């Protein structure tokens, strides 16, 4: 059964609801982005219109086989019409593809849904500054103030700095990134170039990269791996035992691993700065913990919110316990009595 939070009132759309079969009156299936909680249910036999950005379209036909003729690739900040009803698509500052999707109801409400985002004061010049919105479907992974993380710059700056400094230390250390999905491709593309290198990975992952639409790709990535000092690895695998295991593997090319493991939030960003980030250490193998996030923290979503006044929040994401969705509730009143709508 489809929950409500997943239906748009008013039409025959959902949003990111392909595990439940046939959803009674679903004209037109939505797709935010490539993420295997929101796409679930999606193969080769789906035969129903979907309705995405150019490269989840990508992605849909080449990872999980969909045929052609029922993928509806539309193009970003552009007005186009969909069953009837005016609909727009705007970058999620998510993953590769990701979107949030303004509707435009008959009767005048209009509704903005999210998807998975990172929001940004670069938002609020996009075309969500012509008009009203009334109800704004929310990604709220993190709507508690304890959640806080540096911008992706300085992360990303971190990374490099720690990348460069180690292997002019030692020419003979190998670079491993740990991923487990599309998202922040950034961690090992800037850490490749810092270095001179192209990153190397398997072939599965190497085809998900060529769906993306990054530009002089080619020049960046490959299958090749002994010809790379960065390398992709699954995120399970990034542990003392899986990369002792992989630098075997190596045939005495290298000496020392240093690793990232690009996780979302976690507790000890309430006590450490980023300058301030350790590893983990056994012998010649060392583990960096780094907070690159492609959601917002509370900061950024309270931020966002407050710019765009909605009437009414629908929440996404934590909806499952009666606390979590009380908690959500008071964050959002406190919003709305210190904006004032
Ligand atoms: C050069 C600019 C500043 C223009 C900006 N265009 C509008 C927009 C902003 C944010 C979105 O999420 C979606 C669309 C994208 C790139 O950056
Ligand atoms: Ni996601």
């Amino acid at each position: 059964t489809c929950p409500f939070y997943k239906k748009i009132p008013g039409t025959g759309f959902t949003v990111d609801a392909f595990q439940y079969g046939v959803v009674e009156g679903c004209t037109a299936y939505f797709l935010t982005h490539f993420h295997s909680d929101h796409y679930a249910g999606l193969s080769k036999h789906f035969t129903f219109p979907v309705y995405c950005s150019e490269i989840t379209g990508n992605l849909l036909k080449n990872k999980l086989h969909v045929q052609e003729q029922y993928i509806h690739p539309l193009p970003l900040d552009t007005e186009c019409i969909v069953n009837g009803v005016k609909v727009v698509l705007l970058d999620a500052n998510h993953c590769p593809g990701a979107v949030m999707i303004l509707f435009y109801l008959p009767n005048g409400t209009v509704i903005l849904h999210t998807g998975d985002f990172r929001a940004d004061p670069s938002m609020e010049r996009s075309l969500l500054a012509d008009q009203k919105v009334h109800m704004l479907y929310l990604d709220t992974t993190y709507c508690s103030p304890e959640y806080t993380f540096p911008s992706q710059q300085e992360v990303i700056r971190f990374a490099i700095n720690t990348a460069f400094e180690a292997v002019t230390l030692n020419p003979h250390a190998l670079v491993v990134c740990g991923t487990y999905s599309i998202g922040k491709e950034k961690v090992f593309l800037a850490i490749a170039d810092v270095l001179g290198s192209k990153v190397g990975m398997s072939q599965e992952k190497y085809k998900t990269l060529q769906c993306l639409n990054i530009p002089e790709i080619n020049s960046l990535i490959t299958t090749d791996m002994c010809s790379s000092l960065v390398h992709l690895l699954p995120m399970m695998q990034i542990n003392f035992k899986g990369l002792q295991s992989h630098l075997k593997k190596c045939g005495g090319k290298y000496n020392q691993i240093l690793a990232f493991r690009p996780t979302g939030w976690t507790h000890s960003n309430k006590f450490t700065r980023i300058a301030d980030v350790i590893p983990q250490t056994k012998g010649n193998i060392s583990i960096y913990g780094i907070p690159y996030s492609e959601h917002s923290s509370y900061l950024e979503m309270k931020r966002f919110v407050q710019w765009l006044k909605p009437q009414k929040i629908i929440p996404t994401v934590n909806v499952g316990t009666w606390k979590s969705r009380s908690t959500m509730e008071k964050y959002f009143r406190e919003w709305k009595l210190e904006a004032g709508y």
